Parts: structure tokens; sequence; C-alpha cells
DNA sequence: GAGCGATACCGTG
DNA sequence: ATCACGGTATCGCTC
């Protein structure tokens, strides 16, 4: 088959740029103001400009600010950004029926059945860049390969603003020279649990045993790099059900009292309600980040669906239960619905 | 031996 | 020192 993959270049700041275009040229950092003090929290994304001097996704936003204290500093606007992605959206649907929306910046085609080989595709994506700039003057980056994969490496390798094939050729060498860690999927944590096995290739997931490879990152990752190391990997394009939907809130300071988080708990029901739409939970999750930024929740799951009301009452015996199996205090409280009608 | 909610870990955006 | 989603590993229960 033959994949397309949609990346939108430097999303939330780009958008931002388009709005208010005076901002193009300069540094836009995109941030996500938490409350606790002045500055505090963390970068959601910055433009090139801002991009080339280390500012990126994560970095807290006092460091931004000693790096280039004189760029554009945004809050972040996901509702906007997520209103130009849906049209973005509704206008990739003109170029496959299979369509797989992977997340508010990025979706995968399966045009197997619009075109023959990789100059017909590579034609139909400068066709997508040019529709795309035309309606919403947002850039993109394409990247065209036989799966999902390495239709995604393809667009890694060309951004920004770019277009990249990766034949069947192409894959057989990136397989062997292709560093492992950029594999999607391989993050840190287990790039470092395979050089520990001196796995750095693909290929080098067919020398060593399956155990050990499996007792070492799990059964699935195992078998994912497997099929992809014998270039046996395709997963169709399906089409992407949103299974969860939460919201989480830092506290201006930490505690564990009950009367204290009780507040930001509601608050995040009331928003994460908001967030459901139509969508009907059966189960409900509440998260408390710890004061050691650790992650710990706690939940329920009911033969039917939850109202708000007993969204509220579940919610507060489930972070008593929190409280009673932790000592820990709270940085940030929230909570996930799921498992919808 | 292996199928099911709770829960943690891990990846990416 | 953000928030969000969602896949998979692990346990204990259960058949
Ligand atoms: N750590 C993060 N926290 C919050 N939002 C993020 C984070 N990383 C990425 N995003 C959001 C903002 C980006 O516009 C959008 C797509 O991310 P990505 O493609 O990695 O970067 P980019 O489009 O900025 O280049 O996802
Ligand atoms: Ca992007």
């Amino acid at each position: 088959m033959i994949v397309l993959f949609v990346d939108f270049d430097y999303f939330y700041a780009q958008v931002e740029e388009v709005l208010n275009p005076s901002l193009k040229g300069k540094p836009v950092v995109v941030c996500v103001f938490s409350g606790r003090f002045e500055d505090s929290g963390a970068v959601a994304t910055a433009n090139y400009e801002a991009r080339k001097f280390g500012v990126k996704a994560g970095i807290p936003i006092v460091e931004a600010k000693k790096i280039l204290p004189n760029a554009v500093y945004l809050p972040m606007r996901k509702e906007v950004y997520q209103q130009v992605s849906s049209r973005i959206m509704n206008l990739l649907r003109e170029y496959s029926e299979k369509i797989e929306i992977a997340s508010i910046d990025e979706a995968y085609l399966d045009i197997s059945d619009k075109v023959r080989d990789y100059r017909e595709a590579y034609n139909l994506g400068l066709e997508i860049k040019n529709k795309i700039l035309e309606k919403e003057k947002i850039t993109v980056t394409v990247g065209i390969s036989k799966n999902k994969v390495f239709a995604k490496i393809a667009a890694d390798m060309a951004k920004p603003n770019g277009i990249k094939v990766i034949d069947d050729e192409e894959v057989k060498r990136l397989i062997r020279e292709l560093d492992i860690a950029d594999v999607p999927g391989i993050g840190n944590i287990t790039a470092e649990k395979l050089k520990k096995l001196g796995i750095n290739k693909l290929v080098d997931t067919l020398s060593i045993e399956f155990d050990k490879l499996k007792g070492m990152i799990g059964e699935a990752k195992a078998k994912y790099l497997i099929s992809l190391a014998r270039d046996e990997y395709n997963e169709p394009i399906r089409t992407r059900v949103r299974k969860s939907i939460g919201r989480i809130v830092t506290m201006k300071r930490n505690s564990r009292n009950l009367e204290e988080i009780k507040p930001y708990l509601f608050r995040a029901i009331e928003e994460s309600y908001y967030k459901l739409d139509k969508r009907i939970p059966k189960a409900i999750h509440v998260v408390a980040v710890t004061e050691d930024l650790d992650i710990v929740s706690r939940g329920r799951t009911f033969p039917h669906g939850i109202s708000k009301e007993t969204a509220y009452s579940e919610s507060v015996k489930l972070l008593q239960k929190i409280l009673e199996e932790d000592e820990r205090k709270i940085r940030a409280i929230g909570v996930r619905f799921s498992k919808f009608i």
C-alpha cells in the first residue's frame, strides 16, 4: 500500500502567525502558564525562529525567557488550534476515505487506490500542501512511503514544509542505517534499554533472541520492532475514535487537605464535562501528580453512564482513596472520563 | 494457561 | 517543573 502522512509545521505558533501576521519573522513561544508564580509553567511549542536557540516544547517558561527574553510569549489557545485543525482535516478527506487522524496536528491517508506509483503519490502531496496553504495559509510537511511508520519517518526527515518519499529501496536502507531511536514509539527510556542490549539499528533486533528483547521492552514493542526490521509491518489506516477525555489543573500550592483540593478537582470535572459534549462515559479516573512529579490514579467503572453529580461525589471518594493509600502531597489534580456509550 | 478492570509506565504531541 | 491522549505491562481476580 501507499501511505501519505501530513504533519502541520510548528502548528500552534503558525496558527498564531496566521491570525496575527505581524508575528512572522519573530520568535514566538506558545506557553502553558500554571499560576504558582509569575511565568511558572512550560512551553507548548515555538516557531523555527525560537526553536533555533533551544526553545522547544517541554522546557520551563523561565528557561525559555533566559534564552530569548525578547521573544513573543503567547498563552496556549487550544480551542482555536483545534478549530483550525478540524478544518484542515475536513480538507484532507477530499483525498481519501481511508483517513486516520493521529493528533491535533497529524493525519495519515491510505491513498493506495488513488495513485499507482510514488510519483503519482508525490504529486498528490504537492496538491495537498497547496490546497492547505490556499485555504488556511498553513505550511505542512508530507511524508510518503509504504506504511505509517516510514511515512512518519519521511516527514521527520523533510520538515519543515517538506515532502519526501521513502521508496522500497530506501526502506531497506533505513532498516540498516537508521538509528533505532529515531523510530516512532522508541523514546529515551526504551532507546537506552536497547543500546544496553547493543541494539542501535532496526536490523539488530533480528539477531538478538526474542525473549531477551521481549523481557526488556515488552512483547508488543518487541514484535513491533521485529516486524519493521523484516519489512513486514502493515497496519491499516484506521479511523481514530477518542477513548478518554480529561483535565488536570495545578494547584497554587501543594497540599493534602481534602477541602483545599476539592475546588480544583471540581473545576477539573466541570471543564471535562464540557469537553465531553454528548459523550456519556461509564468510567471516571481521578489523577494526582505528586509533589515528586509522579502520577497516581484511582478510578471506577459503572454499569451505567456517569452524571456530573455522580462524577462530583465519586471523584471525592476516589481522591480520599488517593490520600489514604499515599503520603505524598499533591501538586495537581484532575480527572479522566472513558468507556463511552 | 489465559481472559478481564485497575493501575503504572512509556511514547508523542 | 504543562497538559493531553492512548498504547502496553502487571497484578489479582476469575473461569
Ligand atoms: Ca507538527
